[PDB]
């Protein structure tokens, strides 16, 4: 159990059932492992659970904030994250030295949790345990050496999306998304993606009165113009007034005392989960990636995930084996994973979102300050997360959100605007939802060279890129 | 538990549970935890109470249930566990009603059960391991009747007719005062004379105190004297901290983890404590008492209080129903009556069986039943809520709704009230009072003899 | 105030105040505030209640008081402030007990006074303006009497003998079923047929409901026609949520510093809210319904609830004396019975006065007086209690212990327990009973009869032991 | 004090003051505090904000305000006792409504009162010495109308035609932008070219700052030299700790009972504080600022802030009016804008007056609106719904709406969402904007100046239905 080593030309002391040699560190056992730093530690790296939670490096030293309103809680992070007082991480965390180097502990296996102290890493699975990594060297060699030992699903480049999401929000239907198609239809975009409001109700994933011819004529149309069509769901998620909560109560997921499990706040009402756990709910579910194939979508957008990984780290191997399944029926259909378990994901996802929403706005400070919720929509908070986590790439598409060309509604200024466009660059990932009526001339040839050409792209340091040759630095952000 | 589909009474019902298979009037379930969906919007759930003296009625599952106090009478009132939770729990069966007023019923078939009921669920759990449950939808009456075919049976012929002596003289007993009624009683139609609580030297000590200077086997042959059976009055595993008992046999006390004797509530003044039902030396003990009124010449028996032998509720029922199984094969055939008891755990075991809170002179003490919140104390009202809806086990045990008051000195009681708990011992068999005849108008002496009279049935 | 030394019961009395003069059995103290010192260890305290209902008794000052509860019932049971505190005050008279069974006794001679009691000191506090005290050290019998000497007399002859329709009815009564019982109770040596609570539309519609059809004034002429007087009761400061007054003149209700209604208890299982008595178009509404009653027939008032003319306590004994005093002179000669009323407060104006909580066909409801841990509710018990330490009002008014029980009949008190309230009727002179006679046994039949036609004379041998005709009656095991 | 009935609208109604007197449209009432009694079930109660960015809206009685958080924002939105107090009070002013549409309303007619709405009361407090109130009932329109014509009024003219920095710029504003910006603000129809926050050094150091190299005199003859007139903004009695009048002048600190400085809010990221308007040294100071801003060429002032010299409440409006005066004095004839500001203590002094909340880019900002429950928060909807309910003071001051966006760029606001704040700036003959023309494309350049250039007739139909040329706007939905 107790066992000392040589990492990264350090002495350093752990306490773990096993260990054994790996490529760029070492692989540990134990259901619960420890590690302890050979420095004063002066950083936390603190991932967050899923797409829209934190990812970060924080002062351990301060004590974490509680997020409000508790309502957001389960739609924010791994509830345990959000509850404990504590610096808790999901799947991986790490320490970082005086000299910016990182001891880096995370985990292999599902259902995982890290503890940051600045004397101690402490590791442990919710469930049975299983296999860690741990590293000490350079930050991006060591998330770089523990990434190669997760599942990768890397299927070639990123299409390039139009979204409909980030401009019309929940107000769209089949007469205005046809004459946007046109618009669109002149642009170097690969998918033209219909986003939430085409749907009944959630549970309810039929055509509702605004798309009266039905969402496969869509499709059509959308492939007569040499576009890809692409779909948004959140296959697990429900409200009390959807007719699937009241048809089947029985697939409703519920805690101990029958009660359903809360799933957050929005659309102004609550959020229900759907049992992952449930065999007859997975295959609804993976019939749903079945019917928009049939529909002629082969790009999938499934969001809010995280309530099928509902209570947390717990969660996971439900998730993974309903993801798998969702997975199996897709076929080769592009999978976007957003509000989705970030590390459980990988092997899965074609594609993952990896912060929170990016919003025509930098911050809303009464959300992320006065309610201290880093997770809603903004700028901001979208590429913060975002660039906590592109040492992903080698294992999925990372989507850093849509990027904004338009000056028009919209209260970003054009320096914040290029830097999320710059990550769009370095990822690959390029989406946007600006209808191109929206659009000044200038912007529309932005656009468009945006769309038709791939600028080469090159990381400095964590918050310094170049691409092409503009120096982008993101240190001031945090 | 395997997800399940089902038609139950012409209705879709979606339930969790580990089995399923037929049963007469349903279907019947096999699981620790078992959940039933409703087909529809339910109006009112079925809360049935622990023992006797519990609450058994419909409520609003919308609405909270409101906490009983004081908090020291808990333990007398109810599972403990009923009493602390703030959702509505039930105990061993509940139901929903649906808006045609049928009703889905979840009732469990083995010990140690309670049902937690929404305007949504029907959630049945077993304190203890798993167990079989009994599933149906169809009318009030059938359904719950057929869930009580399922239960034990013990129908012993017609129920006795009981003189009591608790609701006239409460513990105000004596030898000589009961020489005296036995006389004035015997002139009625009557098969047992009973002294209740009174004759006693303490709870735990079941020995004549010095107002019954001859003693019981005397005063029992003087009652058999007069063609009467004599009836005793036990509260068997209820004992006080001045009891001698309680004093020599310390190891006999029903204690928590850290030594510290349970609290089984308050009364006569005074806070009350178990025996413990799990310790052999203490049923043997109890059997003791069983036999020693046998042989004093009782076969009668009034057994009370008898939740004591099964806190701290659901969990207790497994040592509660071995230690009765015991005191009933000590009993032989002498008729059993069992007060302030588990109900639905009582059954295979009682010949009779208290339904509700006691009876009192007085349709209801406000005090208690509203501003203390506990409809357990004794009144009419609370009698016959409870009673009422107990009904359903009388092809089980003969249900006791308590005595029948027909004097109206000594008795706040309209004669309109005392006309429905008539009612209500006419129906179920079961005939009592505690009137002494020497209190009673020439009037109300005819009307005490004409409803001990057989009945003539009417139906149209 | 100075300091002041004293020689008063052959001991040397210690004491704070601004004036000192004699007084017949004692002296005179004037100030806001006072404070007089035992010359002795202290035993017990006289805790003497606002009101009817309240608690009188003496008590153990080292021990705490218990909270009343509910809190909704307070206003009805005492004066607020007294049952709000963790000391042990006492409305306008408090006294101290030495070994010797002698009490020191502070009094005031003034409205609106409370009294402090503790092991080692008397504190008198006026709430408004400062006033007189009586100060007295002595046997209790001797020192209780002095003071009563000191306030307003109202002694309206002897006490009138009243059948009463609560005990026995309650609210259920109906003008058919009284005329039946007038004719039963016309038989008996009665003076009074008393229609209580239960004729009425709603408090503040003092109008007959569906039940007395014909309407009071011919209830009223057909009892007068019995040879007896009519009697009527009322709540007139009294309305609640659903009264139509309440919703009609919302500027009669009682209110608080933010416009509030003042809650004055809760009974008829409703909240209680109270008319402003010191708006004077309420008094005058009040005094109509004196007037109404009058022009009916009916010269036997009960006016009950009457706290609720004097909220929130000592504060309002100022209006509720000059609310009460026109009361009075619209009634002219009419008997007035005050119930639930502040006792020191109505002497004078009433001819007679509760002085205990409502005797109940029980002697006590366990739940109510030691759960609830309220003295105040209904029951022979609890009101022995309370007019067992009044009695000595009998200087200044026809003391009330409330009805007399002789049936068995829908009655649980048993005749040992009957008989110690028939005791105190024989000593007040004030003989009340609600027993319909076709209730009575032949037996009970002949008690009640001998009961009003004979007077036994009863004589106090000391605090809790009276001599009624040739009996020893004792009650010191009832505390 | 005394009690009164009155015939009001036809109506009974019963009221508690010291005096009352006719009065036109209503009566006048007399008393530190009074109390009104509607003749029917109220349905709603008006809550009058203290200030320009408090809510003003009719609520619901019966239901309880929510906390404004968070609590180092509640002296920037409110007069703190309206946001710590658990019933509902306003401002100056409230009403109850009945049934049929039509509103009880009692007003204040001097400096420092609140209102305190009940479904079954209206009570007026002052917070100092007594003082005047009006009473009416009626029609909604008549009754407000009525109340108005009784307080003072200054009305200049018709509203100057504005160009603001703020609403686009916000702080980051300079010398060598603005020019820029005026040249090509000067092509439209404007008469005041305003420089808002962002000019100055400090709060309490009003002098340009090293982005206004060539200073603020310089400016305003720029201005001048298009044909226009110069506007300025100022804080004048806002300070934070970090400004150097802070630590130079402690004394001018507007302190608590203990010494502490009493907070102001919570903006530009720091704490806000109050300097001492009840001190004459700290008038003075303010009063050379308005005549700095007038030397330099300045005759348009925008004087922001202004609740901090009417700090804590209703009982500072006293000390704000004295000071207000002289800076009313000082300005001369020059344009007073008063925004920040306390809306009925500010009647006679302003040429215009905040009534709403800030407008921003946006319809809501749901996390401070909702989650937080702070409606002062800058946002079309907030800034409309207490806009909507100061209409009535048209008739006392210039009525500013605040800013009408055009731009679609930087801007979230919807074109329908725009049009409302446009109809209500015809409504008002107040029209000001923020946006930069070379931010407008063309046609919203051409909206502009047909904005600016024409005076649309506009017509109230009812609360929130207006006819503004031929459109019919309702604001009814937002509420």
């Amino acid at each position: 159990s107790h066992m000392r080593l040589n990492l990264g030309g350090a002495e350093v002391f752990l306490r773990a059932e096993g260990l054994e040699e790996a490529p760029g560190g070492v692989r540990l056992w134990g259901r619960e492992v420890r590690v302890f730093p050979p420095f004063p530690a002066k950083g936390f790296f603190r991932h967050g659970w899923q797409s829209w939670s934190l990812a970060a490096w924080v002062d351990p030293a301060q004590a974490p904030t509680p997020l409000l309103p508790e309502a957001r809680r389960p739609q924010a992070d791994d509830p345990f994250l959000l509850e404990a007082g504590a610096w808790w991480g999901s799947g991986v965390g790490a320490l970082r030295g005086p000299d910016g180097r990182a001891l880096l502990l995370g985990a292999l296996d599902l259902g995982a949790r890290v503890l940051g102290r600045e004397d101690l890493l402490l590791g442990r699975y919710a469930g049975k345990g299983g296999a860690w990594f741990l590293a000490y060297g350079p930050e991006e060699e060591v998330f770089a050496a523990y990434a190669r030992l997760l599942p990768r699903r890397l299927s070639g480049r990123p299409p390039r999306v139009w979204c409909s999401w980030y401009s019309f929000y929940t107000r769209i239907g089949e007469d205005l998304l046809l004459r946007v198609l046109d618009e669109v239809a002149a642009f170097s975009f690969e998918v033209f993606q219909i986003d939430d409001g085409w749907q009944r109700a959630l549970g309810d994933w039929e055509p509702n009165d605004r798309f009266p011819r039905g969402m496969a004529f869509l499709a059509e149309r959308i492939r007569e113009r040499g576009l890809r069509a692409g779909l948004w769901f959140a296959p697990f998620l429900v409200t009390a007034d959807s007719p699937l909560f009241q048809k089947r109560p029985d697939w409703v997921l519920r805690d101990g005392e029958g009660r359903p499990v809360r799933a957050g706040f929005n659309w102004g009402r609550p959020l229900y989960a759907l049992d992952a756990g449930n065999e007859e709910v997975v295959e609804w579910a993976a019939d749903l990636v079945r019917k928009a194939l049939a529909w002629g979508y082969d790009y999938l957008k499934l969001d809010f995930l995280y309530a099928a990984a509902l209570p947390g780290a717990e969660g996971e191997a439900r998730y993974r084996k309903a993801m798998a399944r969702l997975r199996e029926a897709a076929g080769e259909a592009y999978l976007l994973f957003c509000g989705a378990p970030v590390l459980a994901s990988l092997g899965l996802a074609d594609g993952l979102r990896v912060g929170p929403d990016v919003a025509p706005y930098w911050d809303n400070e009464e959300r992320s300050f006065w309610l201290a919720d880093p997770t809603g929509p903004g700028l901001r908070n979208a590429l913060r997360s975002t660039l906590h986590r592109l040492w992903l790439m080698e294992n999925v598409h990372v989507d850093p959100d849509v990027v904004y060309f338009r000056t028009r509604f919209n209260l970003l200024s054009p320096e914040e605007m290029r830097l999320q466009e710059a990550l769009a660059h370095f990822t690959g990932f390029k989406a946007t939802s600006d209808p191109p009526s929206w659009l000044l001339p200038e912007e529309k040839g932005r656009l468009e060279a945006f769309l038709a050409r791939e600028v080469p792209v090159r990381r400095l340091g964590p918050y310094r890129f170049r691409v092409g040759e503009e120096e982008v630095d993101y240190a001031p952000l945090l």
